[PDB]
């Protein structure tokens, strides 16, 4: 993202309904079927 | 002023009370005491 320009008191920060689809409903294409568990030193069998 | 970037639906265009002073109340320093009248070809005695 572009660097911080400063506080803009006139920018409207509201959330749009299209943002609910672009961000949250899109993340489901990446959710896996199982999730691992790991040691502190490379051991995966459920800690 | 900078060139037109495009319609920003989120910019707040409201008028501020400081704009009433910066623009309108400042113009009084330039109003003259009398105003001329002119011909179409450089004649000033009240047309
Ligand atoms: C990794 O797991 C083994 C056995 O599961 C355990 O002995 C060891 O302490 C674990 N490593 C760490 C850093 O806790
Ligand atoms: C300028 O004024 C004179 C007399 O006041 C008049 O004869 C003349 O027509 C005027 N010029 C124009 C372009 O009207």
């Amino acid at each position: 993202p572009p660097e911080y320009p400063g506080y803009r008191p006139f920018l409207d920060p509201s959330i749009s309904p299209e943002f609910v689809v672009a961000s949250e409903q899109f993340l489901s294409t990446m959710v896996p079927s199982g999730v691992y568990m790991r040691n502190a030193s490379c051991h995966f069998q459920g800690i």
